[PDB]
């Protein structure tokens, strides 16, 4: 009688990284943190032995007034977000570079008129899901093999000039 059998019952799955170090580049904000969890609880181990480096290097986030659409007094408020960040391989080298945006737009009244000041704030609550879970995606379109080829195509350009030269 062998029962040489384990069970069954995989609902883990594999990506094409498996670590990758969170890091922000001047201070840090939320997007940076929110970021780690969201890779921790995807089944990404975060640390700081990484071979490939996720690094924000800036939050801007755009508070403006669009005025009215017409010769009325309306005039509701837009919110743009912009994350930036880095792949950051070796050598401390950029292998690509990309920032994310979203944009939303706050409901005005008339009788709201103050009310939608104090509102505006109340929607930041939220524009704080916005950023990651389309922050987050690029990362799952990101191959090993675009990141070791943007490192090589990058030493070879870099180290091309210092040839170029005397």
């Amino acid at each position: 009688g062998t029962s040489g059998f384990q069970l069954r019952g995989l609902g883990d799955a594999q990506f094409a990284l498996k670590e990758i170090d969170v890091s922000a580049r001047n201070a840090y904000g939320p997007t940076v943190r929110e970021l780690k969890e969201t890779l921790e609880n995807s089944g990404v181990k975060v640390t700081s032995n990484a071979p490939y480096h996720l690094v924000l290097v800036r939050e801007d986030n755009q508070q403006r007034t669009v005025s009215y659409t017409g010769s009325a007094r309306g005039a509701e408020f837009e919110l743009t977000n912009t994350i930036n960040y880095e792949i950051v391989g070796a050598n401390d080298l950029v292998l690509m570079s990309n920032q994310v945006q979203v944009q939303k737009v706050y409901v005005h009244d008339e009788n709201n008129l103050i009310g939608s000041d104090q509102e505006a704030a109340q929607l930041r609550s939220e524009m704080r899901r916005d950023l990651i879970q389309q922050l987050s995606m690029r990362l799952q379109a990101l191959t090993p093999a675009q990141l070791d080829e943007a490192q090589r195509q990058a030493e070879a350009k870099a180290k091309a000039e210092a040839e170029a030269l005397r």
